[PDB]
């Protein structure tokens, strides 16, 4: 097996949400086969940043995800060579992001080269006004659509004032290599954490604990 059972994790984001630019670093380890990883973000270039953290955890590798002996784990299969994948969210009230991550290994380490775009969020809205509490624990649709590995959730996040704020997920993945095989459709399970942040999540601490199965 290339993946070892700890691995190391390195990673930048650059983006631009409404306008407003950013860099972000991270450094991080987790656990492959235990489906659990934490990573260590410092804004770099833009903070403090004026909208909800929380709209870029998920941006911030399903490597790390316990898969059963009878579901294929086309991202382990991935590396050594690695993936990409694309992701769009649909905010229910117009806002819109583009996501990308190109995900490399080298030795023990995980490096990702995160691009991350949003635009349309209302300035009234609880994404540029900071009224986010956390992403709700949730089920990814992995299936297989014309020929390009496809997972789908609808996501919630808890806002102050006891509502949700909805949004539509849709990653798709494809490996470096030619011929890794495809997996049958099946689920991921998952929860992302913000474990601790300081006073303007410029300096944030993440966790993600992601379970494949048949239903």
């Amino acid at each position: 097996s290339a993946i070892k059972p700890d691995m190391k994790i390195k990673l930048r984001m650059e983006g631009n949400v409404n306008g407003h630019h950013f860099v972000i670093d991270g450094d991080g380890t987790g656990k492959p086969f235990e489906g659990k990883q934490s990573m260590d973000l410092e804004v770099k270039e833009g903070g403090p940043l004026p909208f909800a953290f929380d709209i870029l955890t998920t941006a911030f590798n399903r490597v790390f995800a316990k898969y059963p002996d009878n579901i294929q784990d086309y991202f382990k299969q991935s590396f050594p060579k690695g993936y990409s994948w694309e992701r769009s969210l649909t905010f229910e009230d117009g806002g819109i992001c583009i996501a990308r991550n190109d995900i490399t290994m080298e030795g023990d380490t995980f490096y990702n080269k995160v691009r991350f775009y949003g635009t349309n969020f209302p300035a009234n809205g609880p994404v540029m006004q900071k009224k986010t509490l956390k992403w709700e624990p949730s089920t990814e649709k992995m299936y297989v659509r014309d020929g390009v590995l496809t997972g789908d959730v609808e996501m919630a996040l808890l806002l102050e004032g006891n509502a949700h704020y909805r949004c539509d997920f849709r990653t798709t993945y494809k490996a470096k290599e030619k011929g890794v095989k495809l997996p049958g459709a099946h689920f991921v399970d998952h929860c992302i954490e913000i474990l601790s942040h300081d006073k303007d999540y410029n300096k944030v601490k993440l966790y993600e604990h992601a379970v494949a199965h048949s239903g």
